[PDB]
């Protein structure tokens, strides 16, 4: 469950947040596999709930109806259609697995779904599965309200619904069998691993109970006996009851303190500083390397609407979110997720972001398609952080350097900072308000190597700056407070 499942040599995965599974499709033969890229962590490809008010917000996603794969995404077909051109690729897919609850209790009964499947949240009937009032938690909750009132008490976050979300009696054998039906289909159908959404409200031997269920890997396109990647969505911050580490059992989990810290630190906040990264990883008190499924932000906290608070960084924040990108991609702490966002129109009164519910872009309500510039960006309002030149190119050094240990620290005492990973890679990065040069021991092999920051290695040569590597190891660097990209990166596969 530990392992991605990635083929050999691929260390990321990045999230196709909202992307229709054509556009996934495309972007595995054309970018990710090419590229390097690992996976792709798609959204919840199982039918939910059409919300109208607001307007098909991106949260209506999280708000199951059923489990046929049809959504805005695509249908049936056009999934696996999408799994099968990625994994013919090396490219693999990730599903988030919406299974700790179905819509709000208080959603309006009928049809008003991305299938048209009936459902009534008041009478408990989601006939399409089909689930009934016997499969909910109703009896089961102890709260005043029937939702979570209070994390400090580890049953109700588990037995009551989030913020009203009808929740499932997850110890119920039927319950269990439905939710494994839905998730070994995938699997058999060539999914490699599981997004387990909501995960701090499910008991960790329920999910147990369930991921016993599920099969192994297609052994067409996967060695047997491997067993499906499990990431499990906790947000533990520190202050409860319940720790990520409970659920270490089942697979990895979110760190979100990762990103929260990493934000501060890079932001400088509370006077923190890069220097401060030296022992980054579990010195932070964050779970073990081998159980973290780390990244600097996710679709929920990107719009403040996650956990992380107001230190996240997103791509609003484009400067110093490729070096946080940077900084993480380059350090082997936990399995990288890489986020690919859409723009909506952040609209901020007295802090808070009034529009952050604003679903994909679309064109009455259908979700438009990703077209990709000459410049290979995005257009349509796709951000495609996964294609900017800082983000792709650290993507590749992760990859190059995988194995490698960390080493050949160093630090001003303030925000410059530099390391290696073996004799493979050295990123440096400057983020104090002066100037950094200074030569710094970078354990590559002489020679010359090209800057994957500020440019590529085309062709024989470098179009951005290049690092002199002596006979030592030794290597000058200099870089301007005021520059675009303020660190720089080499690696085994940059050099000329
Ligand atoms: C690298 O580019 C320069 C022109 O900028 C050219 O003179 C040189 O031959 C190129 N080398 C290779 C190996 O392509
Ligand atoms: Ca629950
Ligand atoms: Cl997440
Ligand atoms: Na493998
Ligand atoms: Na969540
Ligand atoms: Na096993």
């Amino acid at each position: 469950q530990y392992s991605p499942n990635t083929q050999q040599g691929r260390t990321s995965i990045v999230h196709l947040f909202e992307w229709r599974w054509v556009d996934i499709a495309l972007e595995c033969e054309r970018y990710l596999a090419p590229k390097g890229f690992g996976g792709v962590q798609v959204s919840p490809p199982n039918e939910n709930v059409a919300i109208y008010n607001p307007f098909r917000p991106w949260w209506e996603r999280y708000q199951p109806v059923s489990y046929k794969l049809c959504t805005r995404s695509g249908n049936e077909d056009e999934f696996r259609n999408m799994v099968t051109r990625c994994n013919n690729v090396g490219v693999r897919i990730y599903v988030d697995a919406v299974i700790n609850h179905m819509c709000g209790n208080a959603v309006s009964a009928g049809t008003s779904s991305t299938c048209g499947s009936y459902f009534n949240p008041g009478s408990r009937d989601f006939p399409a599965v089909p689930y009934s009032g016997w499969d909910f938690n109703d009896g089961k909750c102890k709260t005043g309200s029937g939702d979570i009132e209070n994390y400090n008490d580890a049953t109700q976050v588990r037995d009551c619904r989030l913020t009203g979300l009808l929740d499932l009696a997850l110890e119920k054998d039927y319950v269990r069998s439905k939710i494994a039906e839905y998730m070994n289909h995938l699997i058999d159908i060539g999914v490699a691993g599981f997004r387990l959404d909501a995960s701090k409200h499910m008991w960790p031997g329920d999910i147990k109970a369930i991921l016993d269920k599920l099969h192994n890997l297609n052994s067409n396109w996967f060695p047997a006996g491997s067993k499906p990647f499990i990431y499990q969505e906790v947000i533990d911050l520190g202050g409860e009851p319940i720790k990520s580490s409970d659920y270490f059992g089942n697979g990895r989990v979110t760190e979100f303190k990762y990103g929260a810290k990493l934000g501060t630190v890079i932001r400088k906040w509370n006077g923190e500083k890069m220097s401060y990264l030296k022992n980054w990883g579990e010195g932070w008190g964050f779970v073990p390397s081998d159980r973290a499924l780390v990244f600097v932000d996710n679709h929920d906290n990107q719009r403040g609407h996650g956990a992380g608070g107001a230190s996240i960084l997103t791509f609003w924040d484009a400067r110093l979110y490729k070096m946080a990108v940077g900084f993480m991609l380059a350090h082997p702490y936990g399995f990288t997720r890489v986020m690919s966002s859409y723009r909506w129109p952040r609209q901020f009164q007295n802090g808070n972001d009034v529009n952050d519910w604003v679903g994909p872009p679309n064109n009455n309500g259908v979700i438009k398609e990703v077209t990709i510039n000459p410049d290979t960006t995005c257009g349509n309002d796709w951000v495609c952080e996964h294609r900017w030149r800082q983000i792709r190119n650290m993507v590749i050094f992760r990859n190059v350097v995988d194995g490698q240990p960390f080493t050949n620290w160093y630090d001003n005492g303030s925000n410059q900072v530099a390391f290696g990973r073996g004799n493979r890679g050295f990123i440096v990065f400057n983020n104090d308000d002066w100037s950094f040069s200074l030569t710094l021991q970078t354990g590559l092999p002489a020679g010359t190597y090209c800057d994957v920051i500020s440019g590529d290695k085309i062709n024989g040569n470098c179009t951005g700056i290049k690092i002199y590597v002596s006979d030592d190891g030794k290597a000058h660097f200099s870089i301007s407070n005021s520059a675009e990209d303020p660190f720089i990166a080499i690696h085994a596969e940059s050099k000329l």
